[PDB]
């Protein structure tokens, strides 16, 4: 009663939503991306404010500070957990919701933008694109992913190996703390600064705005989708990709996408299909690569191209807040460092991806930049020796029918484990999975044990200081989750 007392008092009546508000069920799906999660089962929030000013987004701290109300905040819904939006046993929170939030700002001449967080990240290169045809921003390939989970995150895609992942590209961030405080850079000071890039969302505060550098890129850039049967010799074609891709120049990155006995590599090139096919003939003959396997267009063009195949539908595929598409959806990753055995490679293509419920497996080569940050410049740590990340994806479509792929995410897990890495077993927070462990409460305070074992899974030898930082600027864990980094106070 009086948190939202507190609330009516401080914010525009209508930019306030509760459980009997009419507009609720549909602010609160608006950016709900999995079906699993959006069902009236999933415990759902007291209520939902969607602030459209930073004052907005203090006055909801101040006053769940006031009235012990917690917040999950969501910028663009992608949570693989939904833990922006929903908690995973019955609690009390709030949502605070950015999508109103969305102004990118790009100073094409400095080569800097502003974006705020509840920008998704089609917004975020298209607004580059509209200053400039040859600036970039290296960040993921789905459009209608949010800016503030996204980054607080890391963020990586077809730019990875030429300039790292997004968070470290990030120069300056407004931040409200949880004591209702408006944060940058500069006030923070280094550990705040240096974990809430890659760090994780939630645990270190709501970040309304991030500054990032922008990138050049060539007015032609060239993508390329060859796919390889099992028949058309894929193992031993992937079995030197794993060795290839991670050492191939930094202007190209060749990611693999199979769901079944066959596997596409889907190539991002930094220049023109004239010097990309004698660079292939050097380095990776074994694809077969040749002119005819080019298409040639612009960073912008990339984008739709790389995620949905399409050509000619710039601002439809980057400018979309339908949410059109909302798997039933389970997520799972994994990075090798040493390479896998043939007879691995065989059974993944021939067996596990032909099994009832199978997913589809995704490989991201890593190597060049984003491997020669030193694993504690940032607080991902999946940096030197990677040769590359799996993300193991399962979509279906019915309710009720969650058993076989859930199993087979669980199955092929257990069977990769000898091959991949271990002690521990590293995994990307944005991918985010609950089954490698969950946050206990104490006193009302996640602890630092129960933190340790997922949260060395997804920043190994970072995981401490994140936790240090934390106890420093959110001792009461205020801002948390079940998944969320725990503070270490003296
Ligand atoms: C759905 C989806 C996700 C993808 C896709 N492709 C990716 C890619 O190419 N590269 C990647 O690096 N990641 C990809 N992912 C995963 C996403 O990166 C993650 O799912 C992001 O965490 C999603 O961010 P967002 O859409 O903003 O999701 P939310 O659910 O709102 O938040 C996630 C997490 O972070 C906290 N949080 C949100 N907003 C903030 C702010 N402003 N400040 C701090 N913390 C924040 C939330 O509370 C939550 O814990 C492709 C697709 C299709
Ligand atoms: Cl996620
Ligand atoms: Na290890
Ligand atoms: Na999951």
């Amino acid at each position: 009663e009086d948190f939202l007392g507190c609330l009516v008092k401080e914010i525009p009546p209508r930019l306030l939503y509760a459980k009997s508000s009419p507009a609720y069920p549909s602010v609160l799906g608006q950016t709900i991306r999995n079906s699993r999660w959006s069902s009236p089962d999933n415990v759902k929030p007291l209520y939902i404010i969607t602030p459209t000013q930073v004052s907005h987004i203090q006055s909801a701290v101040v006053c769940g500070r006031r009235h012990t109300v917690r917040i999950r905040v969501r910028s663009g819904g992608h949570d693989y957990e939904g833990l922006s939006y929903r908690s995973l046993q019955p609690e009390t929170f709030a949502v605070v919701d950015l999508n109103k939030m969305r102004a990118v700002w790009v100073d094409g001449k400095a080569r800097t933008a502003w974006v705020d967080s509840g920008a998704q990240l089609g917004e975020l290169y298209y607004a580059i694109y509209k200053a400039s045809p040859t600036l970039a921003f290296p960040a993921g390939v789905c459009p209608t992913v949010g800016v503030g989970g996204h980054f607080a995150g890391g963020g990586f895609g077809m730019l990875l190996r030429k300039y790292g992942i997004a968070a470290e590209n990030v120069i300056d961030v407004k931040l409200v703390d949880a004591n209702g405080k408006l944060h940058d850079k500069k006030s923070m000071g280094d550990d705040h600064f240096w974990a809430v890039r890659g760090g994780g969302g939630e645990s270190f505060g709501i970040v309304v705005a991030w500054q990032v550098k922008l990138l050049p890129v060539p007015p032609t850039v060239t993508i390329f989708k060859i796919s390889k049967t099992v028949s058309e010799g894929a193992v031993d074609i992937i079995n030197k990709w794993q060795v290839v891709a991670p050492q191939l120049p930094a202007d190209l990155m060749i990611r693999i996408i199979a769901q079944g006995p066959k596997a596409t590599f889907e190539a991002m090139y930094l220049g023109t299909c004239k010097t990309l096919t004698p660079l292939m003939s050097s380095k990776f003959p074994e694809l077969g690569m040749n002119p005819s396997h080019c298409n040639e267009m612009s960073w912008i063009q990339s984008i739709p191209f790389v995620h949905l195949g399409h050509r000619d539908a710039l601002e439809d595929d980057l400018l979309n807040r339908q949410n059109s598409f909302k798997p039933f959806a389970e997520y799972k990753s994994d990075y090798v460092y040493q390479p896998f055995p043939k007879t691995v490679w065989e059974q993944i293509l021939n067996t596990w991806l032909v099994k009832p419920g199978a997913g589809i497996m995704i490989f991201d080569p890593y190597g060049a930049t984003i491997s020669a940050t030193p694993e504690s410049a940032t607080p991902f740590p999946h940096r030197k020796g990677v040769l590359f990340n799996i993300q193991y994806v399962n979509y279906w479509f019915a309710p009720g029918a969650a058993a076989a792929p859930l199993s087979w995410s669980k199955d092929i897990y257990n069977y990769m484990e000898p091959y991949v890495s271990k002690n521990p077993r590293q995994a990307y927070a944005n991918y985010r999975d609950i089954d490698l462990g969950r946050n206990e409460v104490v006193n009302d305070v996640s602890t630092y044990a129960s933190g340790k074992v997922w949260g060395q899974k997804y920043f190994k030898g970072n995981f401490e200081r994140l936790a240090i930082t934390k106890g420093k600027v959110d001792p009461t864990d205020y801002f948390r989750n079940e998944q969320s980094i725990p503070p270490l106070i003296k």
